[PDB]
């Protein structure tokens, strides 16, 4: 509900008529950015997987997603799947079994712009949601960030440029994502990334998402208060080669 146009405009209207779910949930949550934080601790390097069927930047996979959650168990610190129907192909029951069947930490990524999508996410088992600041009001992004609040969530809210990252400190935003992609051109930037990274207080848990592909970027990316990487189309298509990311080469 900020103005927009194109893709963006019709995804927004889309999920404004998303239908909720009643699907029940009890389980506690498993914080994501927490086991972020363990991570960075015990030094293990920390990739966030995602799932998705199709995407504007890219092809369509069809595989099993039960198989490739159960992969990514043995190496992501959490995984991000992701629900939008018509541009992502996604479903609310792929979620729902994958929670089912993993227990690592999951994050429900979609066009969030209701509560009732919060709600979805909580009884589908994901442990917390993302925001993207991009489409939302600083009105909205605080409501939503304080409605996943009270049932225990810590959303990652994801921004791209300096406006919209100022819009979620001044929310209060302790779980941040710098976007490399604008969503609305799909031009990566990474120096513009980098740029935004130096920019945010030490406390604040950073994932770096979008244009990580080797071990290389990690570590620079690490150096610079990343704590966490999002990777998703390059291990959709080959799920090996988190092993690399994690481990680094024998060459």
């Amino acid at each position: 509900p900020r103005y927009l146009k194109g893709w963006l405009e019709d995804v927004v209207q889309l999920s404004l008529r998303r239908p909720s779910v009643r699907a029940s949930r009890q389980r506690p949550i498993i914080s994501l950015n927490e086991r972020i934080l363990e991570f960075n601790k015990r030094n293990i390097t920390a990739i966030i997987a995602e799932y998705k069927r199709k995407s504007p930047s890219g092809l369509d996979v069809e595989r099993d997603p039960i198989e490739y959650a159960k992969f990514m168990e043995r190496y992501a610190v959490g995984l991000k799947i992701l629900t939008e129907e018509k541009y992502f192909n996604g479903s609310y029951e792929t979620l729902r079994k994958i929670a089912s069947s993993v227990s690592i930490p999951i994050a429900m990524s979609d066009a969030i712009v209701k509560e009732s999508q919060i709600d979805d996410a909580y009884n589908l088992g994901a442990d917390t949601v993302v925001l993207i600041v991009k489409i939302l009001t600083e009105r909205e992004l605080e409501s939503l960030l304080e409605y996943a609040r009270s049932y225990g969530m810590e959303p990652l809210i994801v921004i791209n440029d300096e406006n919209d990252l100022d819009i979620a400190l001044r929310i209060g935003a302790r779980f941040i994502g710098i976007e490399s992609r604008d969503w609305e051109t799909l031009e990566i930037n990474k120096e513009n990334q980098r740029k935004l990274i130096s920019m945010i207080p030490s406390n604040v848990v950073k994932v770096a998402i979008a244009g990580i592909s080797e071990r290389n970027e990690i570590e620079e990316l690490r150096k610079l208060g990343v704590n966490a990487f999002l990777i998703g189309s390059s291990l959709m298509r080959n799920p090996e080669k988190i092993k690399e990311l994690i481990e680094g080469s024998l060459e």
